[PDB]
């Protein structure tokens, strides 16, 4: 089906992975260098072997096609997959007065009833960010993520790209061109970044009508990243050839090192013994054009059926 | 044999590339996306079935290595891959009088008689910069190439990263980084250069000892560029890990766009005729570990035992 390709992944990470450490106490099994395809006329990749929100999935996405780069829009359509780096921000800085909150993501996971003032304090960084303009401005906004890498890279003399703008520019008027490259590695930004962007380059191609799009991703975590990972761009290449009025054609997505973290090996088996059903369709609205004012209402999905979620422990 | 992925990836824009137009009069088959391994502890990936001029591939290299930009050290060991980018500046020119030599390339494979007075003056150009000094550095500095992308980027505040210089040290003391990446694709030249780079950006990676390597290459001319690139990115693999005295492991390569020209069928066809060789093996000096000043008596290439050369076409 659609998504063999991420089972067939998985299963290779399982039996043939080598034992790599990393950022965490626990290691993770790797590999390195590893490519699938997803054809997207055959339907839209969200997997069906586990539940998967999609919402949260475009509201990121929509985030980034924007070219904002402050939490309150995600905030604002409660998604949160971004909260942790903005909240840090606030709590290494003057204008904070609370419980040190000092490496709160292991201790997380350790105290019952210290989860629970982090769990306080970030409600109350979340509601200042959404409520408070003069906040979110000075700890809402992130700085450098995808967003304004893509549609607003600064130069060396002081002005600003739009890479994505213009590469959609070149897809109408220079199909068969070679060089429909957005990137989203800076390489004076990244020593200084807490995080380095996952998703470092991708490139467009067009033949028959169809647009194409490859991800290169330098580092992947299998279970948790790589599903969400998939269905962005996959909806990416989706909007990008709505707004050309090309057919889509296929998502592929290449790898650096996919990693499987050593605490996620029996959830992952247990997803391996479901098996995949038939893969809901997109549909964007015929109506509107331009990508850049999409909303929300204007990506709908039909027939998602997926197999319960699987809840897992994460990587700290 | 060690080869058979390269065989395989002419095999498959054969029988399975479709048509594509490009910046050239003819066409080019072509597929996107596309993943190959070589497991360098088996030998060294110079090409068997057609001779390949390992010099050139190597001096070349050494070149990007010391972070050079002028073509005075290429053609100081007979190396002429980079001339026409250099002698193109300098035809339009004030400086330069002589037959006007607007599009030489196209007009060097029609008329035999202007084809001569562009190899005059190439020798001229060529002499010039190899014993003028004011003038290399005027014309023979191609500005932004591979060499100073990877040993010099230039920033935002006016200064120089050295991508590939830190990227070592990394490896030296985070193996497991999973941000070993250098990247070539600044997008704020990208629109104005003649050739924004083919070879994207690549990613180091360790495990049990061993460095691998992996190849973002957006677009590659299966005949008369790959054999060369696979060898070039082969060798970078090579001169790091020995750097860093690891053992030496796979060095992946990923498309983008791979194509065969349409003039190349026959010479292809030819070549997939032909039964490959046991591979050469490569051979580093063991006195000397800086990398970055390795002379071209440093490398040495063993049983290499190639089909005679293919010669082709070129496409314009
Ligand atoms: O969409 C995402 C976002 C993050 N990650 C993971 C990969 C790693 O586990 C971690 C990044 O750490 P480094 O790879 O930079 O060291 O985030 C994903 O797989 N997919
Ligand atoms: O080492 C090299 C250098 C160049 N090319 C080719 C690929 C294309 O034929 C051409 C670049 O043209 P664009 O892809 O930028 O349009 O150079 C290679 O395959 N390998």
């Amino acid at each position: 089906m659609l998504e063999q390709p991420y089972l067939d992944l998985a299963k290779k990470v399982l039996d043939e992975g080598h034992f790599k450490p990393d950022r965490t106490h626990t290691g993770t099994y790797s590999i390195f260098g590893h490519q699938m395809r997803f054809d997207l006329s055959k339907g839209f990749p969200l997997l069906t072997t586990k539940k998967v929100p999609f919402g949260l999935i475009k509201s990121e996405l929509l985030w980034f096609l924007h070219g904002d780069t402050n939490i309150r829009f995600l905030l604002q359509h409660r998604n949160h997959i971004w909260d942790e780096w903005a909240f840090e921000k606030w709590v290494k800085s003057d204008e904070y007065h609370g419980p040190d909150m000092t490496d709160f993501g292991h201790r997380s996971q350790k105290d019952p009833e210290f989860a629970a003032v982090y769990h306080e304090e970030m409600a109350k960084f979340d509601d200042r960010v959404l409520h408070d303009d003069a906040f979110a401005a000075k700890y809402g906004d992130l700085g450098l993520v995808y967003g304004s890498q893509w549609r607003a890279w600064h130069t060396s003399k002081g002005d600003t790209i739009d890479q994505l703008g213009d590469v959609i520019e070149q897809i109408k008027t220079h199909p068969y061109s070679r060089r429909l490259i957005v990137s989203a590695w800076n390489p004076e930004d990244v020593p200084t970044m807490a995080l380095p962007p996952c998703h470092t380059l991708y490139q467009f191609y067009v033949n028959d009508g169809k647009l194409s799009l490859q991800l290169y991703q330098r580092s992947a975590d299998i279970f948790l990243g790589v599903p969400f990972n998939i269905a962005s761009y996959a909806l990416l290449t989706h909007l990008v050839a709505h707004e050309c009025g090309l057919e889509v054609g296929e998502f592929i997505h290449t790898f650096g090192d996919a990693h499987l973290a050593v605490n996620h090996l029996d959830q992952i088996k247990e997803q391996l013994s479901r098996t995949p059903r038939p893969a809901p369709t997109l549909q964007l609205n015929p109506d509107k054009h331009d990508i850049f004012d999409f909303d929300m209402k204007d990506i709908k999905l039909l027939n998602y059926d997926p197999y319960p979620a699987i809840k897992a422990p994460v990587a700290v």
